[PDB]
Formats: structure tokens, sequence, C-alpha cells
């Protein structure tokens, strides 16, 4: 069928929810993680200006090149029924993606910085908007009609939430300890609801038939 | 349903919602809240941030929406403005994201004393802004039609008006003689959409 290549610098970077969407949907793809060293030779080909980029061979005629990570992710989720089952649900999928991405924006402030400034910024955001944005996410989670971000089925909102919360806990490994129960539970419910994600996100390896 | 859109600034974050409703021909009530009226008011809105949309059905039941671009996307999806196929949907989302990458630079100028605002304006306008506009132009060039995505109005067209207008707010002649695709898109969009041309150029009314 189609051959999907996901091309990215960091697997837990911008492309993460593209990766997770395909995994959740049971769609085959090839990882193409590009090192700092291999980039100058890879760049001329991909797309070729900047990453993440996705190369899809299928149609036929021709190959498709895609950029803008969350555009790609929404496309993939939509194609695989993960953008909501109704327009109502679609709204709530988008609300949580937006709310997750509001939190992601805080996290982004910490990137490409030296340790001293980095730690300063981290302390700034963790005692700034991060808690507020985490509560809004907890509220959104609380108002779900089901066990997951929106309903009982996997949506892109679930996947973005994994990505973004993991970035927050990279900044501070204990920021969520004893707090934000909805977010802890959401992660547990997600992995319980999706064997493919549970396998992938725990690096599980030896799957029984 | 009665739709009331509640916001501080008509050309702020609620704008894409307002434009989506207009382009769709959906009647709605404006509730612009001045800074003086906000603490009043604030308590009235769950909880307790703008933009917000209050939906009242015919039986008086109230539903709330927050997160502007999620609301815009909902409105647009309901009124077939999110693309007509899976690939159009992608190009719509691609353009929204690209427009929002540009919006992000613009956000740096907000709530700053004129002194550092003009410094920030000058850095973004000589930094990522041209790059981001070049990207939007290319996506516009790649359209299969006259608008952002194909020939019909999508949320991509609307967010593009919002964003570009914020940029020219910073610098009124930033696009002059440049970015022809952006100039043309705006022309094509208002020509394609009488409702949007009327709203956006502040025309008429009638009554009657």
């Amino acid at each position: 069928g189609d051959h999907i290549k996901v091309i990215y610098f960091n697997g837990r970077g911008r492309a993460e929810s593209i990766l997770m969407t395909l995994v959740a949907a049971g769609v085959n793809y090839e990882d193409e993680r590009i090192s700092f060293q291999d980039w100058p030779k890879i760049k001329p080909t991909i797309p070729g200006g900047r990453l993440p980029a996705v190369k899809i061979t299928d149609n036929h005629g021709h190959v498709k090149w895609m950029v803008e990570s969350l555009a790609i992710a929404r496309y993939m989720a939509k194609k695989h029924h993960m953008m909501g089952g109704t327009e109502e649900e679609y709204y709530n999928v988008e609300k949580l993606i937006g709310q997750a991405e509001d939190l992601e924006h805080e996290y982004y402030k910490t990137l490409m910085k030296p340790e001293e400034e980095k730690q300063k910024i981290i302390k700034e955001i963790l005692n700034g908007k991060v808690p507020v944005l985490l509560d809004i996410i907890c509220e959104s989670l609380k108002a779900s009609t089901g066990k997951l971000a929106v309903g009982d089925k996997v949506t892109l909102a679930d996947l973005v939430l994994i990505a973004v919360i993991d970035h927050v806990t990279d900044l501070d490994k204990e920021f969520l300890t004893g707090k934000y129960p909805e977010i802890h539970k959401h992660r547990e419910n997600l992995l319980a609801s999706s064997p493919r994600l549970a396998k992938y996100l725990s690096d599980r390896a030896a799957t029984p038939f």
C-alpha cells in the first residue's frame, strides 16, 4: 500500500504525535531519525528544507511530501478516525490539542538554551503558567464522556497529551508527583485502551501472539 | 441556536471565530468586553477566560466553548470550511499552522512598553517574519484554486486575514511591493465571499 517515512531529529520532538498516531492506528511506517551529524547530507533531500517531514509513497503518481507536524498528525488521525466521531467530539479533540499546545508553548521557552538560563526559565514557567495550563487540561479531561481525552476511543488529543506532559516532566521529574490526578489517570487509561501504544511507549519488544 | 461570542478585542484571538461565523452566514451576537467592565462579568464566564462562546438552544440550555482555534475549527467543520477531502484538510491545517507560526512572532510584541515593543517589532520583522511569510506565500502558490485551499473558503483563508492584519498593524508598509501571493489571496478571498467582504470592509445595514 502506502510507504510512510517519518523524518525527524528527536523522537520525542515535534514529530512525536505523528509517530504515536500511526502506532495507535496500526499503520506501518519507517522511522528516520536524523542526527546532528547526518543532517547536512540529508537536508538537500528533505522536504528538503526542514524537519519534521513526512514522505508518503502511494497514490500512485506521485510521492507526497508533508510538513507542519500537527497538520500531518491531524491528517493521519483524521484518516484513522482519531479526530472525533462527531463534530462535537471533534471540537473537544481540538480543545485539548489547543490546551496541550498552550502548555507546549511554555515548554518551548526552555529549548536551545544554556543550563543557567534554561533552569531559570524552567523555574519561571513552573511557577507561572504551567500549573494553570495543567489545571485547564485536568478540567478538560474531567469533562470527557469517557475514559480518554474525548470519549473512550483514542484521539489525537490523547497522543498530544502524552507528548506534552512528558516534556513537562523532562523539565521537572516530580512536577506531577501527588498532583493532577486526572493527567496520571489519563495516561493509565490510554495505555490500557491501546495495546499498540502500551507496547510502543513502554518499549515492550517481545509481544505474545 | 443562539451564539454569543465574548471577547476583549474583535481583532484579537476571537477573530477567526467571528470570521468563520460571518463566512458561514451564521448569525451571532457580539459581546465585546471593555477592560473596565471585565471584573463583573469575569465571574459570569466559566472560568474565567476569553474568548468564550455561549450557545443557548431554543429551550434556554447553555453550552460553553473556549479555546478560539478549536471553536473556529468546529464552526468551520460544521459549515464545510475545513476542506472537502482528507488532503484539503491537510493543506488547511498546514496553512493554519503556518499562519500561527507567524502569529507567534506577533505575540512577542504584546503587553510591552512602546520602547521595547518597537525593538521586538524590529527584530521579528528582520528575523523570522519574512521567512514565515515566504512559507505562507509558497503554500498559497501551491493552492489548486484561488483561495488558501482550492477555490472555496476555509478556516485557512480566515486565519490568514487575521494574522497578516496583525503584521501590518506592527508595520503598515511591511507587505508593500512584496508578497504578491498574500495581496492576491486577500483580493480573491473578499471577491469569493460577499459576506466576508461586507463584514471586513464595514459595509451597509440595512435596516432596510
